């Protein structure tokens, strides 16, 4: 389900983070890429210094592929 993976998302954002407020950019890429989400040099580029929970959230429900 949905929310399923939002559980899942929660937790790997707690676990690539070490239970951080904001998560590392480089530590970013691995928790993304856990997921099969994998972006463009440019959107990389785009992506804010400061990255928390509810910004991983939001990435990740309108990256992940639901099909896999």
């Amino acid at each position: 389900m949905a929310s399923d993976m939002e559980e899942k998302f929660r937790e790997a954002f707690i676990l690539f983070s070490s239970c951080s407020d904001h998560i590392e950019m480089y530590k970013f890429f691995e928790l993304m890429n856990s997921f099969g989400i994998i972006l463009t040099n440019d959107e990389k580029a785009a992506l804010p210094n400061d990255i928390n929970m509810d910004y991983w959230l939001n990435f990740a429900k309108k990256h992940y592929n639901y099909e896999q």
